[PDB]
């Protein structure tokens, strides 16, 4: 169960940091998760399909591909957002990080609790400027879409490198391995939260799905 943490660090626009992280975010989802496993009798199953498609960035010149599922999509807008949010509007010196964090559930022996126990921890250190000329914003999208094309396809090779993947589970314990409450996408369990620390102090923000 050998944990790996991976650390993203991004300059960017304030205007640019909902479509960086949400790039990063779907990146990664897109090769840690499945389609959604159904089950017959005697255990057994089969796995359900799973589109693709490619993103437009509005405000960096660069294109991502996400799975097609509008219910992930959502999610990772929302905490995305939360964090774009808290991010910007701070009088800091615009420093941020969010971490992706994939986990296992060993259920505590009846009945008290349940554990989470994280394989893969990724983060990322976001240093956002905040620019008023036009010029300059413009000079950001090119700048930006070349280093996060850089660092999506080096994101792509370290997950390949990881040789450390959970033990695909039996009907008995797929909730403890994947997240298998959306409608068209299994991805492998998984909890975001940010933190952006102020001259004032520290504020940290966990999400965490129904």
């Amino acid at each position: 169960m050998n944990c790996r943490s991976e650390v993203l660090e991004v300059s960017v626009e304030g205007r640019q940091v909902e479509e960086a992280m949400l790039a990063v975010l779907h990146t990664v989802l897109l090769h840690r998760s499945t389609g959604k496993f159904h089950y017959k009798k005697e255990g057994t199953y089969s796995i359900g399909t799973v589109g693709t498609q490619d993103v437009d960035c509005d405000f960096i010149d660069f294109t991502y591909v996400r799975v097609s599922s509008e219910e992930l999509d959502r999610a990772l807008r929302k905490v995305v957002g939360e964090f774009k949010d808290a991010l910007r509007n701070s009088g800091g010196d615009g420093l941020g990080q969010m971490s992706l964090e994939f986990y296992q559930k060993k259920k505590s022996r009846w009945p008290f609790s349940d554990e989470c126990i994280p394989w893969e921890v990724w983060t990322v250190k976001v240093h956002v400027v905040a620019l008023a000329t036009e010029q300059e914003r413009q000079i950001c999208r090119e700048k930006v879409g070349e280093k996060l094309c850089e660092k999506i396809i080096n994101i792509v090779e370290v997950m390949n490198r990881h040789e450390y993947l959970p033990k695909m589970p039996t009907q008995s314990e797929v909730d403890n391995v994947f997240d298998t409450g959306l409608r068209d996408v299994q991805p492998y369990l998984y909890k975001i939260s940010f933190q952006i620390t102020d001259a004032l102090g520290t504020s940290v923000t966990t999400t965490m799905r129904r």
